[PDB]
């Protein structure tokens, strides 16, 4: 209520929800967590009826529709359902409750036309190609309208312990296949949960000012994802290939450059991994 902190974490049992859980535990701060077992998003009947019960001030909205291929086909119903829908539920539960809502989007709201070298900022227009994109920039803006206090953050090719993620496929296919095909072509830049559930903990402890926030781990240079790749399996006896996006026919049609400008996280005193030590700092995690 007024006097009392009380957080709600949504999608928590996937990747970027268990990893803000744990960081929670960690700092010692309570929070309710529920994900599709226990408050499925889109059904706003039971969205209602949990946030009647935790009556939250604060929820990280972590639950998503994240397959991107997927959603231009097989998926594309669920992907609306998910990324649509189940914003606007949430966003219109934080309303009704007066919570304040972190919302987490996705660098893929952008165009992708954009040269190499040069990076998205928080006040571009969003013009997305994908299924998905357009879903999240859909999320954005019922967010925007029914939420009072927010913020918004775009993140990139998320990846962490707790949940599938580019890195494991790409392990789990070293374990079988000795050549792997990767594109070179797609700019942009990996984001560790941990980095991501900090910066989305460093907003709202610091009451930092609401609106959009870009984020993902930074880098020295260009990215692609078969720059990723191939640190990723530099110890594996796999040859990674770097191919470009016309290679193979690929389903959704991903941006080509959706490199992130960071400055604005930066500006919060947030201090951002390159994506080369927060994936040293993920397997070394990992262990535990
Ligand atoms: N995977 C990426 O590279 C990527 C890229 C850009 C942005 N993002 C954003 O990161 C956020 C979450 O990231 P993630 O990697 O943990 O995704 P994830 O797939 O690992 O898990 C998200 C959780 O959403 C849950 N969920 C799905 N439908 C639900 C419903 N109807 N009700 C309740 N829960 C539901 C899922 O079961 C899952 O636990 C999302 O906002 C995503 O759009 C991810
Ligand atoms: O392609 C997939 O299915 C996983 C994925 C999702 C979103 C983004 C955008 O950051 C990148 C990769």
């Amino acid at each position: 209520g007024p006097l009392l902190e009380m957080i709600l974490i949504t999608g928590s049992n996937g990747q970027l929800g268990t990893e803000l859980r744990y960081l929670l535990d960690e700092r010692g701060v309570d929070y309710v967590a529920v994900d599709v077992a226990e408050m499925d998003i889109t059904n706003e009947d039971k969205v209602e009826a949990v946030f009647a019960q935790v009556k939250p001030t604060l929820v990280y909205h972590c639950a998503a529709y994240t397959a991107v291929d997927a959603a231009e086909d097989e998926g594309k119903a669920l992907n609306e359902a998910i990324n649509v829908t189940g914003s606007e539920n949430i966003a219109k539960a934080c309303g009704k409750y007066g919570a304040t809502l972190v919302y987490i989007s996705t660098d893929y709201v952008f165009d992708g036309n954009k040269p190499v070298g040069q990076e998205w900022v928080e006040t571009d227009h969003p013009d997305p190609k994908t299924e998905y994109g357009r879903t999240k920039r859909l999320g954005e803006l019922a967010v925007e309208r029914y939420a009072e206090h927010f913020y918004i953050i775009r993140t990139a090719w998320v990846f962490g312990n707790y949940g599938k993620n580019f890195v494991f496929t790409m392990e789990q296919l070293a374990e079988n296949h000795s050549r792997l095909t990767v594109v070179n072509d797609q700019h942009g830049r990996p984001t560790w949960t941990r980095t991501l559930a900090e910066f989305m903990c460093y907003l709202t402890e610091n009451q930092k000012a609401f609106g959009y926030y870009h984020l993902s781990n930074d880098a020295k240079e260009d990215t692609t994802w078969y720059d990723f790749a191939k640190e990723i399996l530099k110890d594996k006896a796999v040859e990674v290939v770097p191919v470009d996006s016309s290679a193979f026919p690929a389903k959704a049609k991903r941006p080509l450059n959706s490199t992130m400008n960071l400055d604005k996280a930066k500006a919060t005193g947030f201090v951002i991994p390159t994506w080369q030590e927060a994936l040293k700092a993920f397997y070394q995690q990992g262990l535990k």
